[PDB]
């Protein structure tokens, strides 16, 4: 009955897409521009994510009962706002309400003004003044330069943040220099479908942001990640659902911001309990490659419930899922593309194989982007999970990808 568009190219989306071809409520699926492995799912539609004028004719035009936007890009440049102005049903926040993710200043901004639990923040022009400031925090604390340095002394902290004044950018306001608080705990991804006060929290899953075993290397988008995460404990998740994510919402209302959509908020499961590291406008990547598929509920039914300020109560598989993803080489950094990717079709038809950045041609897949794609495997525990995938993993050749081989350790050890 329903004509659905979600908007992305990744592997999010391509979870996305699928499960809601599951849905009984959608006739027709549309992933806009979407990706070669997303085409098994859904009708490719080639417009630009960030193309909003096209995007809202193409709704107008193809009878979309609901659109759902998967990366922060369209968010931010106001999609939301222009699909609403059109009349368009759009599942994701508004130009305003995406500022929670969008700018960090304005996320410590609401979280001081509101009290919600997350690191300290501060950005200083002044030597003086971060000086002050940095002898008031203590050590071990972060300074980061406009680069990123875990202080571990006073003495040390002020090197760095002078040398962050001295030598880092100069903006048209100076050079700046950041110091956050530095947190030691569990991370978790906790996201939540929101509408203004009303939030649905969604099951709980943990990201593996560095590039490398071990968690070593640069930041990444996600190189991998699970669901359920039972070291966090119940009452660090209800805490978390009710000292952030309920007083988020409450707070952006409040702000005249009121959202809608995916509040996904990259938390740190302290001593002291549950605080935000990073808020999010939309599901996250991995997160929704595995945390999708332990949902039971119908997702765009769930979607259209939330949009319509219902009660819903989300029901989970008892199943574990852990995904992997497959980088490529040189991923975060300078990448290459062109890599012919074997053994795709020796998956097992239970594996999730969720494509990220993959392309086709002349019959054959190959590398081309950073993410290219993301293995996911069910299990009745973590531990049979992780090994269901990494199986699976092992049957695909390309000397043009790479992948951590720890995701879910911290789960399992």
């Amino acid at each position: 009955h329903m004509n659905v568009l979600v908007i992305g190219r990744g592997g999010r989306e391509h979870a996305i897409a699928w499960k809601a071809a599951q849905s009984p409520l959608v006739g027709k699926l549309y992933v806009a521009p979407g990706n070669p492995g997303i085409a098994d799912v859904a009708e490719l539609v080639h417009i630009d994510e960030l193309d909003i004028e096209a995007l809202v004719q193409f709704a107008k035009q193809q009878a979309i009962d609901l659109t759902i936007v998967g990366p922060e890009a369209p968010l931010a440049s106001g999609i939301v706002d222009r699909f609403m102005a059109e009349g368009l049903r759009i599942f994701g926040p508004s130009q305003r309400a995406a500022l929670i993710e969008g700018s960090k200043a304005f996320a410590k901004e609401l979280m001081k003004k509101y009290g919600i639990p997350t690191a300290d923040h501060a950005a200083f022009t002044s030597y003086e003044e971060a000086k002050a400031y940095i002898e008031q925090k203590g050590a071990p604390i972060v300074i980061k330069a406009d680069g990123v340095t875990v202080a571990q002394t006073v003495e040390e902290a002020l090197a760095a943040a002078k040398a962050a004044l001295v030598d880092g950018q100069f903006g048209t306001a100076g050079s700046q220099v950041v110091i956050e608080e530095y947190l030691e705990g569990e991370e978790f991804s906790f996201m939540a479908f929101v509408n203004g006060e009303k939030v649905y929290p969604l099951a709980i899953a943990q990201d593996h942001k560095r590039a490398y075993d071990g968690d070593e290397g640069p930041n990444t988008g996600g190189m991998g990640a699970y669901s359920p995460v039972p070291q966090i404990s119940d009452e660090m998740m209800d805490a978390a659902l009710e000292a952030i994510l309920r007083p988020a919402a409450k707070a952006l209302a409040a702000e005249g911001r009121p959202f809608l959509g995916v509040l996904y908020a990259g938390l740190m499961a302290t001593a002291n309990g549950p605080k935000v590291i990073e808020f999010n406008a939309r599901f996250g990547d991995p997160e929704a490659q595995v945390v999708l598929p332990r949902l039971k509920t119908d997702l765009v039914e769930a979607v259209l419930a939330v949009m319509d300020g219902k009660e819903l109560e989300l029901e989970w598989t008892d199943e574990a899922v852990l995904g992997v993803v497959l980088a490529a080489k040189g991923y975060p950094g300078a990448y290459e593309r062109g890599a012919e990717i074997r053994g795709l079709d020796r998956i097992s038809p239970d594996a999730l194989l969720f494509h990220a950045g993959t392309k086709r041609e002349g019959g054959a897949w190959y590398t081309n982007g950073g993410r290219v794609l993301l293995l996911a495997a069910k299990g009745e525990t973590l531990a049979k999970a992780k090994e269901k995938a990494y199986e699976q993993l092992a049957a695909i050749d390309c000397d043009g990808l790479f992948y951590r081989r720890d995701i879910g350790r911290r789960a399992i050890e």
